[PDB]
């Protein structure tokens, strides 16, 4: 396992502390065993996601003093403009207050577009893998949402270089079995979150393209985490070598018509999204009017013009190389030492999170018991680390029979921040987890004592078997 | 005209230049003749709103600093819970990214809700005025939405202590024409904002909500200035003559049910918004399911933890009286200068801006040629002051004909921003509409270069005649 | 009296409070009748000053946030000496912590340079008027400080252009009397503060430095309010009637071989002072050694790198034409609504305060029972205004005889912050002020409770007669 | 070698850059191969110093924030006394804006203090190791500065608890030598900077204290890193093994009668003195006195109020086990990687720094060469860390004698700014150094190019033999 060292220095800490554990014990059972219900003040590390968490520069905060708070034209809106530009080449923004709010934008105006024509009767959107916010918006709509990522993603233990690449034949047989009059958009997810933060390929997002623009379908790159995926193209694609960050990302978005993308992530924000449209003005006139209602007017959408100035200085900080290098080697160097120990996780490691798989952990546990959540909630009460699961818990119920949805993978979740926790904090996740192999065994499975009919996964109560 | 002196003392400027005339000139050319396009360096002082434009203290980038970024659970999420069960009593409280957020959470569901008994076939919201964005998620989700405020608020001139207040006589036949199972709610806007920003008495409030209740109708308090109108209960109200501006604003909320609120107005933010519930657990629980993929997780609601802990310290520095006097008694000055040299105005001022109408200036330029913004442009031309049109432009066509509704009003909203200007910059603003009195006569009328089917107001193109 | 526009908006406030009567007769007592031992606390509106309580800009805060702390070769360091080859065309400069920190670095190095050459036996400097540190500081190392202003200046209510000149006869007559051997260096204060903070015009300035050239004498300009004296300049000497501030500023440094420079006046800050030597090296070598043990390494000279941004931010605002028209036109229309009530002040106004010359208020108090502190404890104990004695209090005993020293002027100085305070705040002084013209024929008169030997205004307890 | 894990996680980054070897190199010759001359921006981890280049914590970035700036009276020197009389039970306070502004205002007046009653004839100052401006104040006082450091401290490789010590004979015999009369003031220098910051034990502290009483002689605390010694005592004391680290301080100020501070140590400030005096109220007013012409006003003595709110806060955060812990933890673990290198180190490490021996690494340079200079600038040239070189080139030149003076030591001095940099910043010197073991043989040694007569190390510029 190898440690990188960062290439900036600290200026501004925030306390952190580990609680008691008595008091672990105490907030675990207060929150019914489920971490999402705990105060952040019974956590010391918390690896519940890499959303909004991130740790700013001094040149952000700076950026933010001097925002333009004006209702309309605010200065920044218009740099946010040419950073939109220059980036990605594409010339229509939107602001969002964050990622969900800009798919929220996007998505009904792109169904509206296409039904406009008389086409999407039986509308689906796909992509190589819908984040859950991403696809809440795509059933919200009365659509589909179908996932085609690849099945070497599934082959957690087997390397591969581009586990988050569309598996084409399934896109060209989806086509074909759905129509393309049918298929409102092609969503590419860079890089596929819910197959561990894995990248996709250059090559695989230009054939994604290449097919969708032959059968004229619109093409979104879900963008979260877009440096961490130009990232690993530069690092495996032998033809990205000696090319730039900006340089991959420029080429990137030659492969996609917009862009929705969650500001939290990648961009190293604590709040702020954006659509972006590359050159169809009618899709930015209809995405605007919706902006309106559900966002705020269109050259802040939702955000304070601190927060604009901020994303113009992170979109750029947030493709350098050297800062790339050192947190993607960070989260390599989390799961090393977590496999050099024989714990197994998807591998290789993606952008931003560690993905542990818990079947193999604690094998007397039963899906249905939610055995990433018992290994989740072991780890808290030892070390008071906050992790999420990405299981049966998570996949809910199937409506025909009301019985425990199957999981295929039950993994936790080791989500990091940007810029905010050290090596050494790895390292204190690391031995929390490798010290629970000999109390796997005992480990019992969980109840429910409160089962909310949607959305489970954040306010159900649990107890332990 | 009385100048009352501020209750602080400045801790950070911002500098604002007047461009020359012939910046101006060009400046407004190129923004085809509509302020609303203009970018905010070509403005000098800025009355298009009082939203998201104030100034905070120090203590509240204090509390910015220190705020807790945390995905669930943030510290800030916990002191917002309480700072609303301390102002209002309510025990629910989903944190929104700004007020149209809160809207767009809270209104669908207690349609559904209404619903869902089998109720609301032809469903109605009914309110003394619907704020714009209010009432266009009333019309989204399929509802009517009726206005019933006095008709002492169309008489201008003539000074009245509430003309905010409903009519309890149009209240009473609106239920009685539509039936209370068709009514979603009541929402009571408050000051209300459309009339001019002026209060709804408290026996108004008491009124509307017992009706409400012997009808089961939900009422929900429109909040973005209820710290103006709880100053305005306190100043004309002989009952609340020795109360505290806290225990009006206590009193006035057990005349709902809930609330949303654009923290962007009174409690002094730049970004943010509230849904408090009183005690509807079912109603906060489906509020909540909204909440996810609409603004984000519940205990942030698209706000950063930063914004939440802004928010908890604009709260109690809203209320403050010293503060509520002083900001409340600029607008009134600004009100005064103009009355005092014979320019119209809405009488007496509400609390957040001053009302002009423009008919009664340019009597030659009929509403289809845009009085107001033919007052609004020169007004920049002469000044670099940017107000905002309440009329025939923003009345726009009627669908049916496209034919150019009538406004019974062609007002000029100076809209007043909280802590930002002082009485001296309210003198300028004031001396320069004074300045156009000869020239109102030669006013011309301005036509459409570029006309869009909706978002007139803000993107079109206009020439003058 | 005319109330000149703010050219920026509020961004922040900080909220000051008016204690009650109750409270300041408590907290006066408490302070042994002596403004200068109240806590900030007791007070409303501070006028004790205009140093270090100015209200710094966005782009200020901004650059003290991204400003490098580095101990040696400071990114503002370099930034720093490049603004002061801008302004000045110094080539040398030492940054310090402030004025009095500049004064001990410069002072001694200047002394001990001309004893070097066998000079200096019988120590002189030569000011229009030493500020009381400057005075300390030539007191302190053995000197005389002599002060030559023209007599101009002492006559209050008779206008002149420029009362902070030099009376050129007196300089030639002291040169002869003391010869150029013990003339250390002359001080040129710009503005004259001991004066009122009145204006040394150009070709004073011109006159005043070929005098010393011919002579060989050093020429120190004082320089804490040099754009005040700048703006007065260029708005009073046809010669410069169309120059900009900083063409003025440039041809005054040509008539200073060094300068000292408080930067918590004119430059906008709150702590901060700079040394900037126009071309001798080996003075500023000398400087250089006092320098660290006295202030700092001299990269940093006793300042965080963040005050050294905000510094070389603040010395280009502290230069814009429109801030100070406002400023120094703020200072007028308090000293015009004085004079137009009959108070007599020190006439015209100087650029940060205005003198209220207490001789004829109160007449029926004598200069050792302290007539400008009896109006000074008045205001305050009426208003909550502090304000500072510029009189015999300050003025001291006298160390030959020990009994009260004789004072020409009994002046109270309502000394004004930079970008505070609004006119609505001088109306508030002035109508304290002017609601006390009856009673200032009873007032009393002060005794002392407790005298220390040096220093006495600073911390006397005195009490009423 | 063990890592101890930061007790906090970082909110702002600031961004460090290493630096080409082509730029590195010609950075250095332009700098004349002399880093005290090396602007920031070509430095990639800086270990100049430890003083002012802390990071902060949110909570002190926010006390700035509602700092104070009344030039009297500011609420932050009121707290910041309490804060004095809570740590140290010390009664009377003056800020000052770094420590040696803290020294100038303090060791004049002891001098004047002891003169007054007829002593202090051959006056002298004596302390465990006297710093290098403390030295430098006594000096320009006209006094002896005699240091009296156990022997202990000499001995490199040698374990011992209490290095800093005072050596109790030395002491004894100097206060017979000279005469109690002639001693001014006896220095505890706490940690012992100048021994390689080494603690002090509480019962060296005590005997120190007692001897001083027993002849009435003043002894002055000299405080910069006071937690960093209160730290080793609780470590290595087994009398104060079970107590907090403020029960630790509170003991040892019993054993002083005044303090002097540069808060820019471990109070974790970027700028910062005080004074305190535990009761003489004679010394404090004295000291008062002085303060007013050389710092500012008595109530914020050259600080901002800002600065004064940070101390505050500062004081409370240095004084927590769990930072220190980390903190010094930290020091050990780079001197653990170099020691366990076989690189020669003072032992065990102090609380801030690790002295390295360059004499036994580079044996072929004599000390007029330049030996710890010649690795610095190879460390420098290999990692673009920079460091300070305590040896030959900064002892000088003997006064009457005018050669080269003899080093014991060539030492290196590794020092670390605390809460910036990471352990793996640590590795990245630690490995630097370690990889330069082959390439030390061939190492030449280096010349003046140009050397200044005082200012000789900050200054001078070199060149390689
Ligand atoms: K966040
Ligand atoms: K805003
Ligand atoms: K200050
Ligand atoms: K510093």
């Amino acid at each position: 396992a190898k440690r990188i060292v960062e290439p900036f220095r600290i200026k501004m800490v925030e306390k952190i502390r580990v609680p008691s554990r008595e008091e672990r014990e105490a907030a675990l059972k207060e929150a019914g065993y489920n971490p999402f219900l705990l105060p952040s003040s019974a956590v010391y590390i918390d690896l519940l996601t890499d959303s909004g968490t991130n740790a700013m520069s001094d040149h952000q905060w700076a950026a933010m003093i001097t925002g333009d708070e004006a209702y309309a034209g605010s200065r920044n809106y218009y740099d946010l403009k040419d950073k939109a530009k220059e980036l990605f080449n594409y010339d229509y923004i939107i602001p969002a207050h964050q990622g969900r709010g800009a798919e929220n934008i996007l998505f009904p105006v792109l169904l509206k577009y296409k039904q406009k024509e008389g086409k999407a009767k039986n509308p689906v959107f796909i992509s190589n893998f819908h984040f859950d916010t991403t696809a809440a918006h795509v059933e919200l709509n009365g659509c589909k949402a179908i996932n085609i990522v690849t099945e070497k993603a599934f082959d957690s233990e087997t390397y591969d270089d581009w586990k988050g690449d569309f598996d084409i034949k399934k896109l060209k047989e989806n086509i074909a079995q759905h129509g393309a009059d049918n298929i409102v958009a092609i969503v590419s997810t860079v890089t596929c979150n819910s197959a561990g933060g894995q990248p996709v390929s250059m090559s695989n997002l230009k054939e994604v393209y290449e097919i969708a623009k032959q059968h004229g379908i619109f093409v979104v790159m879900d963008s979260a985490r877009f440096c961490e995926n130009a990232y690993f193209i530069k690092a495996r694609d032998p033809k990205y070598k000696n090319a730039t960050i900006k340089e991959v990302i420029f080429d990137m978005y030659k492969y996609a018509d917009a862009l929705t993308m969650s500001a939290k992530k990648d961009p190293l924000l604590n709040i702020g999204g954006l659509v972006a449209i590359r050159d169809n003005e009618e899709i930015f006139t209809l995405a605007r009017q919706r902006c309106v209602p559900m966002e705020g007017f269109v050259t802040y959408g939702g955000l304070a013009g601190r927060d604009m100035a901020a994303m113009v200085q992170g979109l750029e900080e947030g493709t350098e190389e050297e800062y790339l290098h050192y947190r993607i080697g960070q989260v390599k160097y989390l799961g090393d030492r977590l496999r050099e120990a024989g714990i197994p996780i998807q591998y290789p490691t993606g952008g931003h999170a560690v993905f542990v798989d818990c079947k193999k952990l604690v094998p007397q546990i039963p899906g249905d018991q939610f055995p990433a959540q018992a290994v989740i909630n072991a780890l808290y009460l030892e070390s008071g680390v906050r992790a999420v699961e990405i299981g049966s818990f998570l996949l809910g119920r199937d409506p025909a029979t009301g019985e425990q949805k199957h999981a295929d993978m039950e993994f936790m979740r080791l989500t990091i921040a940007r810029r905010v926790y050290t090596n050494d904090h790895m390292d204190y996740i690391a031995d929390a987890l490798i010290g629970l192999k000999e109390k796997f065994a005992t480990l019992k499975g969980l109840e429910f004592e409160y089962e909310p009919p949607v959305l489970r996964h954040f306010t159900a109560r649990l107890k332990p078997i």
